[PDB]
DNA sequence: CCACATGCGCTGAA
DNA sequence: GTTCAGCGCATGTG
């Protein structure tokens, strides 16, 4: 009776779509795969193996020979310098083991029809929101589209991936980007998906942070018709609220902020459940200058920036949210953060920057949740 | 025009 | 090349 459901994760990160389906897969009777994955941020690889790993034992080895599209700030490729660094390390365990055991292919321009794993349940991806544009698409989702078209033409109809889901920003719904967006599910219906878009905030799916993010759930449409799935409205889900004072960490020894030059007012609680106070003549970049308060929910992390920097209002003093409550709020463990601690690899700055990128993992549980296979 | 809200950011000096 | 402190406006609603 157990469901075998092999996952592909495009831009996986962390591995948000991963931790996810592990979470709900007893009370779905699964068990959950590695397919493989795409991902080509070493911090991001590393982090990734040690949440995701069982009896994984780093050692000091060679870079396997073909790793050799990846990148160290997750925006730029490596040098063959920076490649010569890894190799002959601890760190480049990691990479090999990624490549190895969860069949990292790494970068997304190097995923084609003869490395693209067959019957795949999930596939997950993203993509900027430039890359709906010229300058049809480009970029990233060029490269995911090239897949699609490729897999359409080799595989079986029966071999292709039964659904997708792609995360955005919110951003991917405005005046600018809307209608081309519209255009990219008009192909995926060239590609045999039937598709939904769904537009989700975390808060009202059991977190404390103010995130809204763009889904596009696709089924392909022969196994719609095979298993009878209908799309669940999901934007109509409101789970009891949490607070920031819900995650926190207690410690003796916080870091807390000198404030004592600057002015401030109340706190006020806008529509969103957000509770802020300014702080006057601190910066003139608005989203550096607001504390909040624990009693009710905070920003979207980001992965750089004013919102990777959160500041809360305790009775100890005012503090930044910790690598491991940043961790928390974006719903992966205590355990998950101690993993990727103990690699002794990742910095406390590297760590946010990883947890930003991320997808609060309740959200994608909840997505899952709504997934229908069929027995054979 | 205004008030208000809100952000998986970006980058150049060291 | 790295790192992060310093820095503002895009994109809305009402
Ligand atoms: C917003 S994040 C995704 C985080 C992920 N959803 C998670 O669960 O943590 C986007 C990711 O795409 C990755 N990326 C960017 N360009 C890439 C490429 N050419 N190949 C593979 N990954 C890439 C980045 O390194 C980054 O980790
Ligand atoms: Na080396």
């Amino acid at each position: 009776k157990i469901k075998v459901i092999k996952v592909f994760e495009a831009f996986a990160g962390i591995g948000s779509q991963f931790k996810a389906l592990k979470n709900i897969a007893r009370s779905k009777n699964w068990e959950i795969q590695h397919s493989g994955m795409v991902e080509w941020f070493v911090d991001a690889i590393v982090s990734y193996v040690a949440i995701h790993s069982k009896n994984f034992n780093p050692k000091i080895e060679r870079l396997d020979r073909d790793i050799l599209s990846i990148s160290n700030d997750s925006k730029m490729p490596i040098s063959e310098y920076g490649i010569k660094k890894i190799n002959n390390t601890i760190k480049a365990s990691y990479l090999n083991y990624a490549k190895k055991h969860f069949n990292n292919l790494f970068d997304i321009k190097k995923v084609n029809k003869d490395n693209f794993p067959k019957n795949i349940d999930i596939f997950t991806y993203s993509f900027p929101c430039q890359d709906l544009s010229v300058q049809t698409r480009s970029g990233l989702l060029w490269e995911i589209e090239r897949i699609l078209e490729e897999i359409k033409n080799s595989f079986s109809k029966e071999e292709m991936p039964k659904y997708l889901l792609m995360e955005n920003v919110k951003n991917l719904l405005s005046h600018k980007n809307k209608k081309n967006y519209n255009t990219w599910l008009k192909q995926l219906e060239k590609f045999g998906y039937k598709s939904k878009t769904y537009l989700l905030n975390s808060k009202n799916f059991d977190n404390c942070q103010n995130r809204e993010r763009v889904f596009c759930l696709s089924i392909r449409d022969d196994y719609l018709e095979k298993t009878g799935f209908k799309f669940k409205e999901l934007e109509k889900v409101k789970n009891p609220p949490k607070k920031i004072k819900d995650i926190l960490v207690d410690s003796s020894n916080y870091k807390y902020l000198n404030l004592n030059k600057y002015e401030t007012t109340t706190f006020r609680e806008t529509k969103s459940n957000i509770i802020s106070r300014p702080l006057k003549n601190y910066t003139t970049f608005n989203s550096e200058n607001y504390v909040y308060n624990i009693n009710g929910i905070g920003p979207t992390l980001t992965a750089s920036g004013a919102n990777s920097r959160i500041k809360i209002e305790t009775q100890q003093g005012v503090r930044y949210l910790t690598p491991l409550e940043c961790f928390k709020y974006m719903q992966f463990d205590v355990n998950d953060f101690k993993k990727v601690q103990s690699t002794n690899l990742i910095s406390e700055n590297k760590m946010i920057y990883i947890a930003g990128n991320s997808i609060p993992v309740k959200i994608l549980e909840a997505i899952f949740n709504t997934l229908e296979f069929v027995n054979n």
